[PDB]
């Protein structure tokens, strides 16, 4: 029988075709789906975990092969005069970074296998002299000869720089329940943040100063899901940050007295540290997990972010902000417990539509509530319910937390992550439950038999999701067996963690 | 019986347990909320308003107590040796402004008590000699030596910096309305624009150049409510501040001939009037308020207008630009119209779900529909129907003035708070209006008879609303007496304003 | 009867008055709307569209007449020497150009009837000498000493500069379809694109280091329509733009090698071609139409693309990084035909509350479904469910390729214009979907004869637009048949384009 596209085809006369064969559909309306070229994934769910290929610049200790049309064993310096012309701003950079000049040299001290590193450290000193043999670095090349800053950016626990992709992206259920191809950025962002020391002094100029700034974080630290750099920027710091930007000395290490206006930086690696996640007083998923950091048992964390707000504040200022955080917090979860009483209470009563049967199964195979113990919370391929509920707990309550955090007036209270849009969204979760059960209560009382739309089950993106495909015995149950990462408490882990 | 909290805690293994006791609860799930330390606040509701004890610092003269911990009496130099230690930015801020600093002074001729005042202006100038007697100003210490200033800061009226938080937070229904932790930022924002001279040159520094910038403003004219930043970021004229603001010379008076690229100052403290208030046509709060800016009774201030753009245009041009305004909001206010009689019809009909007896009383303690005479407008507590009807009428009515104002094509039509996005809303309302009246003529027809949810009216954060504890009484309406500030025409005011 | 405002009138105590007489309505409850007046628009709707007079400064061949006050015959010097008075920021910006300043000309050879511009070109080279006679120019002032900028600025397709206004404007159904006023800003945003040179370098300092800045192109190419800047300002590039924009030499020609963050400009106006258009794969309507970039029949035009950015780059990587695009759209597709099958069903199974019958007529006049062909796709005046499927292909599926297209990780993925906000939309689709059929299923059963709320067809804004006053003849069909433009393929364009 015709298709939606064979359907569209007879009626715009354009015929249906492979989406990737170059022609201009009209809104895409013709355009068959093909699976593009993927390799393997890692990690537990290795069994149909899939990736595009340019993981290889992100994961490169696994997926990095040569692929390169130059032959020839070169020297640094026949390195840098051919790439002059091949790749331009690649050499400007290097010869703008201490690598590739010693004029802005600090004599730090660098050594590799004991002995000083004085010569310049050329572009075959970090991709290999070998144009068919070239190497595509992670931090253990870094490590060589910056095992302090290495060290440190490997200490962090789950939640952290130190296990973004090994864990939050290969063990994540919104990652592995998808496309690979939907996801890649999600792959790529904390691969860069895990596996790389660009993230923040970006390649090749590697400058300390750069990675100073807020724009080193906000590329990532940003958005919807975590809003740090948008609730940084509606405080006054960050008003102050974007006045002062211009014409102040970048150029200053991180340190007490060096700096008026304060950073993400300045806040977080503080002193230089490369274990930034460490100054945080406990892990909360993000701020969706409730806890009063003013409590007798954080005052050690506490009193060391107290200080560290001294730096340029009195003390009693300090304490005071930081307990209106902990205040609008726990104000803050009465919203979501409301939210959750509701959604979870049209589950227990049958109402919610479609209900889990009638969805696509989720990314375990399972047709379970998405907001009960076992499920999988999302947004995505599920009820507008619990969509909404999601929302609530991951978008908003969450960033009420970092709009406290970051001296946010307005997002604490009007914007966005707010108690106001908790408000709103709380009325919109209400507004869904009531008409759930007004529809519920009028057909049992007529005697019609509802039956939820087969879109909420089947279609053209939902037909690609991997719970389908989902089987006894397809979990690498060893990965999260290992001992030296940590885990997520995902469903399907099948041991201990 | 179980609460949802022990539900929960039976559930996921985590005990029941207060919010505040420092454990990290699972999704927040089994925390009870607990009533942070409060104070009692000021106003006419101060019978049961409050605030967190951290409001000493934006109205100190009704909160300030001493906290410190160190004692003696001190000269101006030795705050400053122990300062520089202790709070080493301060130091720096006040060593780099004139106060600090003779160098940098520009003979203005400043006096005290008709005295010149050569000296430097230390620590113990505004802050008192004695560190457990120390001294946390307002405008009234800054008025000693900055007269002019001072008086044109306190020139404003309702609607101005002169009267934010002594009007409109101790006034205002969504501040009143609330538990005080979830509106701390309300309070803070609106008390650091009347009570304080550093919400724009910030302290220590106190430097014109940067309250010049609109970083000086943003922080806290911005967002859904009010979105004169975005309005101005994305005008040319905001594109060119981003584009000159790294090498233009901030240090210059605004004045005529001394900007290219205007900016919130430039236009709205004119020739460095710190009463910004005076220069718009008339008070329309905020824009939800109709009136034709271009009409023959306001030529005095459409002329004002047009000869400040004529700094840098043709008068013809910027006339026909402030007419654009006078169209569009004229326009927008048809939506808006279309909105309100949709809303209400449903009110009078009896088919807005909830109805207002099937929410918690509004903050004045009334089941009265939010949006008739009498009623609360607001986003909160509330049926869907109202808070759209609140979101179309401030959120982006009001902003389609600002849009105009500001010169933003895009948020003018498109963008947020826009004619398009008053589109949507309208479409949005329609929808909840038809849903509305479908389920009651089915019900009705089939004789079932609708009660709204208990969710509407009772939960965990509902039942902490001042609306359930309102009563005869407990308004004082001396503040509303007051002759001396304006006031909010809140329906128990029970006097003329 | 009585009106809304007239029963407004008599709650409030606020007589009834026209809109335009400069009182302060509250709520502008009881203000009636007045038709601003217009001038006739242009083009092929020229027998009801309407501009505001103030398009006499955006398509001045058209609209331009004398309007000042001041009367002479003047020099350029006398020019200069009273507007440094009466516009003295024009001047300053005059006398900052190479226009107005010998010093900083670069000695290009600029040529007007064949002989070298040697004088300095002045205000009254530009404008005339005639203080009655002024003119207002575009492009074609230009063209006489800049013909090699104004050939290419006029060298573009229909998605380009060069039709931005006479096409896509005045053949635009969003533009045409609405009071004048609402879309002025559509207008003058499209016909400063089209018309003048100051869209990127303003005038009156003509810089071209202003216009290679983001800041050149981002009060237009912004938003929820076309999100660019947003996706280029999350991007890596974007972060490294604002860290580097006040130190950067921005005085370089955009040419390889001078750059090491890439703007717009960069890669768009390739080597200053003023004609960025070219540079793109093909025209896909802002996304909406799929088409695979990265298929052999554009292999040419990737080629182009990755050689632009081996400017900074590894080739394979830039490859690498476009695939990602081709995939990351491909995929996209997925759920926007998933949502047009659930949206045309529902119009075919006649649930679609209100149907098509029920609304005002589309501009063209027709009660037409909108998502369907010769329909009028839309976010107003339409159902909510043929709104959110506009927002899915436009607002959505459009701006995950230009997220992918710049390089922004969570644009991609969570944020504004993303697959996860894809996801979100297509369960808000399927949850209007669901609620109509229900609805519908239950009126059945019952026999209740549902009748779309009068709402959805009349009211004060629905009854101002231009589809209830077409008629046979009111098409301008000659326009159509132009060949010297392109055309949009309008259902009542009545010929062959
Ligand atoms: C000092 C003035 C800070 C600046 C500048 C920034 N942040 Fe921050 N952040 C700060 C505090 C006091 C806290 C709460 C920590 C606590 O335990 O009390 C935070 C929180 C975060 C987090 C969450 C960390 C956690 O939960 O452990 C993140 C991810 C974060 N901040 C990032 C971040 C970024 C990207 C910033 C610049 C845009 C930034 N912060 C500014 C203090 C300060
Ligand atoms: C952001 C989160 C960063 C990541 C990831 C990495 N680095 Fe870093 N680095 C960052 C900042 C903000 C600074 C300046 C800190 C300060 O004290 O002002 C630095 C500095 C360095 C240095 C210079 C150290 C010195 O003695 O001056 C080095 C050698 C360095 N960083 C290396 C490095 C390595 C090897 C990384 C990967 C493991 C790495 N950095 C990641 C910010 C961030
Ligand atoms: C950078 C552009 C990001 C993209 C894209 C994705 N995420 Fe992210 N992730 C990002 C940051 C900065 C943070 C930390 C914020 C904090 O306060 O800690 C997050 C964190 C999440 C986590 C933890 C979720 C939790 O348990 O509470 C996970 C598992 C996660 N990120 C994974 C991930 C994946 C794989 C994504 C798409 C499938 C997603 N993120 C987008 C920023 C980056
Ligand atoms: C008058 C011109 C002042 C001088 C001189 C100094 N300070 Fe100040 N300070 C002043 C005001 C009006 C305020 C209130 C807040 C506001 O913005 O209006 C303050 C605040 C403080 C604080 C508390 C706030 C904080 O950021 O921690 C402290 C600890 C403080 N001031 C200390 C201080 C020191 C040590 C000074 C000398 C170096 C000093 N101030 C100068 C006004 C004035
Ligand atoms: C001059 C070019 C302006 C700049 C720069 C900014 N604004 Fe403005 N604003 C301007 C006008 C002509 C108007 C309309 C006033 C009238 O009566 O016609 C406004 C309006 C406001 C308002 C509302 C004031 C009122 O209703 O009386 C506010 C609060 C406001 N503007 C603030 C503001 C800010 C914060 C700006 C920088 C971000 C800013 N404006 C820029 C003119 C100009
Ligand atoms: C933003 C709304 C401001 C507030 C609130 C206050 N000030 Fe201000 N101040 C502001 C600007 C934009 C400028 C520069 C204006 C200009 O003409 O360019 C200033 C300047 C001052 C000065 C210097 C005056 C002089 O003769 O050079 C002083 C002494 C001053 N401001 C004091 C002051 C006081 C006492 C305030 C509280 C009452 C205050 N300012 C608030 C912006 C803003
Ligand atoms: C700064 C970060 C703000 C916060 C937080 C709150 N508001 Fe606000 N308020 C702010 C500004 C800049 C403006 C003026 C905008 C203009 O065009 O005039 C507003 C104004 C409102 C008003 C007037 C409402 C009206 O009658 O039309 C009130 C009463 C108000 N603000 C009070 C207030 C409270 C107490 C808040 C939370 C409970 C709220 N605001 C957030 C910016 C600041
Ligand atoms: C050609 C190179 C010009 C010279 C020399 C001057 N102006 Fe101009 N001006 C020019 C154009 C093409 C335009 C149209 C708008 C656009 O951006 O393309 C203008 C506009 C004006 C205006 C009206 C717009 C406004 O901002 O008010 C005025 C009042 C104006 N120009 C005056 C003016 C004066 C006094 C000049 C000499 C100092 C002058 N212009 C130089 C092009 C050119
Ligand atoms: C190089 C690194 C770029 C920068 C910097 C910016 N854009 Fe871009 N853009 C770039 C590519 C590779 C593409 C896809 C083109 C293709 O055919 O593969 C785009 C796309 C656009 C488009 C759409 C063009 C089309 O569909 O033909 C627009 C309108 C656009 N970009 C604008 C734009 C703006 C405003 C930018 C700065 C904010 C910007 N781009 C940055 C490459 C690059
Ligand atoms: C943005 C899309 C632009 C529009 C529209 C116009 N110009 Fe432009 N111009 C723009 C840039 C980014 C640059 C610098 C390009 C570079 O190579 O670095 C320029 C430059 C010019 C120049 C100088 C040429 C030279 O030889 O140095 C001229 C004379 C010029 N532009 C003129 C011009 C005219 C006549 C336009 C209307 C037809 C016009 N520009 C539009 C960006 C943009
Ligand atoms: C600048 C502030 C804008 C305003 C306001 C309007 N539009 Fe726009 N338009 C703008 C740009 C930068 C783009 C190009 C984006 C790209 O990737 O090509 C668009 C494009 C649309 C198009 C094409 C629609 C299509 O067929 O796919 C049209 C017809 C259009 N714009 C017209 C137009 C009108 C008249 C508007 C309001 C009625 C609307 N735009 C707002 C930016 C500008
Ligand atoms: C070690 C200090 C390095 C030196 C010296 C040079 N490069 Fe490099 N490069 C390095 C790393 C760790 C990476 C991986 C990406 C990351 O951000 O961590 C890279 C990447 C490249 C690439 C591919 C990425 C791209 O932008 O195209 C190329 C083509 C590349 N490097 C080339 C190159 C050249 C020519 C160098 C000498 C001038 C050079 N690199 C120096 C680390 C180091």
């Amino acid at each position: 029988g015709p298709t939606f596209q064979d359907v569209a085809s007879q009626v715009f006369g354009q015929p249906v075709g492979p989406d990737n064969d170059g022609t201009l559909y009209i809104f895409g309306l013709t355009a068959k789906y093909t699976e593009p070229e993927y390799v393997d994934g890692r990690g537990p769910y290795k069994s149909f975990l899939k990736m595009l290929p340019s993981i290889r610049w992100y994961d490169p200790e696994h997926y990095w092969t040569n692929g390169s049309q130059t032959e020839g064993v070169f020297k640094n310096e026949e390195c840098v005069l051919c790439h002059t012309v091949q790749t331009p701003t690649i050499v400007n950079d290097w010869k703008q970074s201490s690598h590739g000049s010693k004029d802005i040299r600090r004599g730090i001290g660098i050594k590799k296998d004991g002995k000083p590193v004085e010569d310049l450290v050329g572009c075959a000193d970090c991709h290999g002299n070998n144009h068919q043999k070239l190497e595509m670095p992670t931090y253990k090349l870094c490590n060589d000869c910056h095992p302090k800053e290495t060290a440190e950016h490997r200490a962090g626990g789950l939640g952290s720089h130190t296990h973004a992709y090994t864990v939050n992206v290969l063990e994540f259920s919104w990652h592995v329940g998808k496309p690979a191809e939907e996801v890649t950025g999600c792959a790529h962002c904390h691969a860069i943040a895990e596996n790389r020391c660009s993230g923040c002094h970006t390649r090749h100029k590697f400058d300390p100063a750069e990675a100073r700034k807020p724009t080193a974080c906000r590329v990532c630290h940003m958005g919807i899901d975590h809003d740090e750099w948008a609730m940084y920027n509606t405080s006054i710091h960050g008003a102050l940050y974007e006045a002062e930007s211009a014409r102040m000395d970048w150029g200053k290490k991180l340190k007490k007295g060096n700096y008026r206006v304060p950073t993400c930086a300045y806040c977080h690696m503080q002193n230089g540290d490369h274990n930034p996640q460490r100054f945080g007083t406990i892990y909360s998923d993000m701020g969706m997990f409730q806890v009063d950091r003013g409590a007798p048992k954080h005052k050690a964390k506490r009193d060391s972010w107290i200080k560290l707000c001294q730096d340029c504040h009195s003390p009693r200022f300090a304490a005071d902000k930081l307990k209106e955080m902990d205040a609008g917090v726990n104000l803050s979860f009465t919203k979501w417990r409301e939210a959750a009483a509701v959604i979870v209470g049209c589950y227990l009563d049958g109402v919610v539509d479609p209900m889990p049967e009638g969805s696509a199964p989720d990314w375990y195979g399972h047709y379970t509530f998405s907001l009960l113990p076992g499920g999988d919370p999302r947004f995505y391929a599920t009820s507008n319910l619990e969509r909404l509920g999601l929302e609530m707990i991951c978008y908003l309550t969450g960033n009420v937390y970092k709009a406290y955090a970051h001296m946010s007036m307005y997002n604490q209270t009007y914007g966005n992550g707010s108690a106001f849009e908790q408000d709103r969204k709380l009325v919109e979760i209400k507004t869904e439950a009531a008409k759930l059960r007004r529809f519920a209560a009028i057909e049992k009382k007529i005697g019609l038999e509802h039956k939820s739309a087969d879109f909420w089950k089947h279609g053209e993106y939902l037909d690609l999701l991997p719970g389908w495909k989902r089987k006894p015995g397809d979990v690498d149950v060893e990965w999260f067996k290992r001992t030296d990462i940590p885990h997520r408490a995902n469903a399907d882990a099948g041991v201990e963690i």
